[PDB]
């Protein structure tokens, strides 16, 4: 087997610690292949019915090609990226098994490479009908509301609707978190039987129906990974809850206001009413919010008229299409929540200010935490058992809420050793305004968490204050895991950098100082933050500087087909994300780090009795003719490893038991 779980670290063969720099693969698990539907493109869309993502991320001829790229810039690990509606696209129990033996067919290409691969059910806003990717279009069937609407209703801001897809407002596909259809299908899914408990399908509820098809579609993929016989612990080490789950209504103490816990807004402003009238065709002026220095910001108000039409299916309408059964209490056209009781189509009111607000069976008032340590954890327990009634040994990288807190596991019986505890961080500035600050930057953990009292005692000046308060907001989050969660390892899954600075400045000129300040700035703050690895968000073998991810305006792949490659064209900041970092250590890593202006690589370790410490090299920084090596113990030797005609050039310290650190010195440059 590849790798165990022992605590806070992971352990090869011969108990030696790995560390897993690794890299999303790949941004276009987001969207079918035939036909190909990336973000712009409009026609075809919403007869979802049969799909193809037999193809996507790419052919398997260019497999072999294309993972050679990862070893070369010294990643080990690749986070797969896959969708439910690659799985369960036709209807729930019609599962691709056409895409699943493709699939099996790109993991042992990867497992030719020696990667380590764990697996993501991706998602964002719940599904691509809804201005994202992740949840096939069945089940927004299954909650019945028709996208063809969802245009000038203004439930979901899909983009491959806008009249100019190049038009498309930059970000505001993660403000679909906050809109009608994303509340509604994240509330319904951990919760069905709580605030909208009349949804009753084959006589269980729509969270357990939801649900119950995502635990299975993935327990099916996951049963032929255990037939493959060559997958399992060879190359699979384990897999992921789910993309950044969100809780929708759950908590919402006023749905008649936007709550202060909620800091993005931009494009259009519905509250939950205010999104509840425009999903019935009514009207409503919205304040519409954006951006640092562009957008609406603070902006003068816009009315919204969807003019009759409803964001809901007709009641009419042909459902008989995959299975079906409905209780009469569900019904069709009309609002869901109105039925329920929360507000009125006759006279246009609310019921009150607190539907969303206290539990459901005994009546304790909600907040993020109570969703956490709840309902998420309710799914993620049978989760985790069903990917283990196939393969018990299962590695589940539990993925909490982003930028919440996270479960409180440590001492219970979820306390799983074999659990890894996945974080997600952004920059949430530089992301939000694609320019890199280097005069501030605020410590967003510590203001999420009450470190301080608002963001004014929190802001440093200074680039050097900046990365080391990026550095110490994820050092605290690995403090927070292994406070609440137990001694468990930690991985950022996600995190990186637009690419599309300032109005696509370095697209314009090839001067990425920009991007290069970000990505080594973002990458001082993990080789410090005594985590266990990470994935560098998005790899893309499409992306190009028009569309840039193809997918949501978003620009965030380190690879480009108009960029060149490291040996007025730029190198897309390679220089900055292709670093010397640990492969396997002799013993725990004390510290490590990569200073991009000096060239330095330095590591600092507690040996252990006898196995090597394994540590990548880039060519570009250290030529072997002028790298310079320095230990305090022991010796050194510089080698080619060969794997499938791949070429990196690794060093090998051998070091005695006990304090011991190494410094290794490349090659300036400006």
């Amino acid at each position: 087997l590849r790798l165990r779980v022992d605590g806070q670290t992971f352990r090869d063969p011969d108990n030696r610690e790995i560390t897993l720099r690794g890299i999303n693969v790949a941004g276009e698990a987001k969207y079918p292949k035939k036909p190909d539907i990336p973000s712009y493109v409009s026609d075809g869309f919403f007869d979802a019915d049969n799909v193809s993502f037999v193809g996507r991320p790419f052919s398997l001829d260019d497999a072999h090609t294309h993972f050679s790229r990862l070893r070369k810039w010294g990643y080990n690990t690749i986070r797969y990226v896959f969708t439910w509606e690659a799985i369960e696209h036709e209807g729930p129990g019609k599962y691709d098994d056409e895409w699943i033996s493709f699939t099996i067919e790109v993991l042992r290409i990867a497992k030719q490479y020696g990667f380590y691969v764990f697996l993501d059910p991706h998602q964002d806003v719940w599904s691509r009908l809804s201005g994202g990717s992740g949840a096939p279009a069945w089940t927004l069937y299954a909650a019945g509301f028709d996208p063809r609407g969802f245009k000038k209703t203004e439930a979901a801001l899909v983009q491959n609707t806008f009249d100019d897809p190049a038009e498309f407002p930059k970000m505001i596909w993660s403000t679909n978190y906050t809109r009608l259809v994303s509340q509604t299908m994240f509330t319904l899914f951990y919760g069905g039987r709580d605030f909208a408990p009349k949804a009753i399908i084959d006589g269980i509820n729509i969270q357990d129906y939801l649900q119950g098809h995502f635990i299975a579609a993935c327990r099916y993929f996951a049963q032929k990974i255990h037939e493959a016989g060559d997958i399992e612990n060879e190359v699979v080490i384990g897999w992921e809850s789910m993309n950044e789950p969100n809780r929708g209504l759950i908590g919402v103490q006023d749905i008649s206001v936007i709550p202060p816990e909620q800091q993005l807004q931009l494009g259009t402003s519905p509250t939950a009413f205010q999104g509840m009238l425009t999903g019935s065709g009514r009207a409503c002026e919205e304040s519409t919010w954006a951006f640092g220095g562009f957008g609406p910001y603070q902006t003068g108000r816009e009315l919204v008229d969807p003019e009759g039409e409803t964001a809901w299916l007709p009641a009419d309408y042909d459902d008989t299409r995959y299975g079906w059964v409905r209780d009469p209490g569900w019904k069709l056209g009309e609002c869901l929540w109105a039925q329920h009781g929360v507000w009125d189509p006759s006279s246009d009111k609310l019921l009150r200010k607190d539907y969303f607000a206290k539990n459901p069976q005994t009546g304790e008032p909600l907040n993020y935490d109570k969703f956490t340590n709840t309902y998420f954890m309710e799914h993620y327990r049978a989760y985790r058992d069903a990917l283990r009634s196939v393969w018990p040994e299962a590695i589940i990288f539990c993925q909490p809420p982003v930028m919440e807190v996270p479960p409180d596991l440590k001492g219970t019986v979820d306390d799983d050793p074999n659990m890894v505890h996945a974080v997600h961080y952004y920059d949430g500035i530089t992301l939000l305004t694609k320019h890199w600050n280097r005069l501030y930057n605020v410590d967003v953990i510590g203001v999420l968490r009450g470190k301080y009292l608002t963001p004014a005692f929190a802001v440093k000046i200074g680039e050097t204050a900046i990365r080391n308060c990026l550095r110490d907001q994820l050092k605290f989050l690995r403090d927070e895991s292994l406070r609440y969660m137990g001694t468990h390892p930690l991985i950022f899954t996600e995190i990186g950098i637009p690419f599309d600075m300032d109005d696509r400045h370095a697209y314009k000129t090839g001067d990425y100082s920009g991007q290069v300040s970000a990505m080594d700035a973002n990458h001082f703050a993990i080789e410090g933050s005594t985590a266990n690895g990470f994935t560098l968000w998005l790899y893309t073998t499409s992306n190009n500087h028009e569309w840039g991810d193809n997918w949501n305006g978003e620009d965030l792949s380190i690879y480009s087909v108009d960029d060149l490659e490291l040996p007025k064209l730029g190198f897309r900041a390679a220089e900055a994300w292709v670093r010397p970092s640990p492969i396997i250590t002799n013993g725990q890593i004390l510290q490590y780090g990569f200073d991009l202006k000096s060239c330095v690589f330095s590591m600092r370790l507690l040996g252990e009795k006898k196995a090597a410490t394994e540590i990548f090299l880039p060519d570009f920084h250290f030529p072997d003719t002028h790298t310079v090596v320095a230990v305090s113990a022991g010796e050194w030797t510089i080698d080619y490893p060969e794997i499938h005609s791949v070429k990196f050039q690794r060093l090998r310290w051998w070091h005695p038991e006990g304090d011991h650190n190494i410094k290794i010195q490349g090659v300036k440059r400006k």
